């Protein structure tokens, strides 16, 4: 997050931190058993980290928990990020209490100007590199789709939305990937792409989950 403030320690208890080895994807815990992420940070081998704040520290209130199956969704292509979603399962159902809690799906798409959250452990320069070991946070509002095209042209297609910034100065950025965007209490974005990092006229483009929740509950429902 470039341009954000530190969150506090749990106070996004649906942030989770996906690690194979180290940090490489925010998620956001949906139920006791899912995670909802980007298709771009699949790999193997993910543990997912529930409970952080510092992710090299261990504070207290982690849950450590390896995924059981991922499922990328079926639409998704990997050079134009249309259909940037995926699930992990978790071999065991986390515990659930205010510091690790699940965040609702929504039941309408929110429209542009709508204020979110969004939060993660990615980059927080946009010259340069500097990794944070807390949770940082972003508040930003969703860009109009007329301007999210016109920054992107020929890229936005309609499952992403633009959130942020044309001015530049404040955005999501890599190692960000994955996470959540909530707004008023439901999840409605995740972390996808952008071109570089709160760079003027380029805002950070995000997965438009209300547009997912029937193959999200489908897919829970049979796995
Ligand atoms: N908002 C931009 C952004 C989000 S994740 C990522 C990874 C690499 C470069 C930019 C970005
Ligand atoms: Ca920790």
């Amino acid at each position: 997050i470039v341009g954000g403030y530190t969150c506090g320690a749990n106070t996004v208890p649906y942030q989770v931190s996906l690690n194979s080895g180290y940090h490489f994807c925010g998620g956001s815990l949906i139920n006791s058993q899912w995670v909802v992420s980007a298709a771009h940070c699949y790999k193997s081998g993910i543990q997912v980290r529930l409970g952080e704040d510092n992710i090299n520290v261990v504070e207290g209130n982690e849950q450590f928990i390896s995924a059981s199956k991922s499922i990328v969704h079926p639409s998704y292509n990997s050079n134009t990020l249309n259909n940037d979603i995926m699930l992990i399962k978790l071999k065991s159902a986390a515990s659930l209490n205010s510091r690790v809690a699940s965040i609702s799906l929504p039941t309408s798409c929110a429209s542009a100007g709508t204020q979110c959250l969004i939060s993660g452990w990615g980059n927080t320069k946009s010259s340069g590199t500097s990794y944070p070991d807390v949770l940082k946070c972003l508040k930003a509002p969703i860009l109009s789709d007329s301007s999210c095209k016109s920054a992107y042209p020929g890229q936005i297609t309609s499952n992403m939305f633009c959130a942020g910034y044309l001015e530049g100065g404040k955005d999501s950025c890599q190692g960000d990937s994955g996470g959540p965007v909530v707004c008023s209490g439901k999840l409605q974005g995740i972390v996808s792409w952008g071109s570089g990092c709160a760079q003027k006229n380029k805002p950070g483009v995000y997965t438009k989950v209300c547009n997912y929740v029937s193959w999200i509950k489908q897919t829970i429902a049979s796995n």
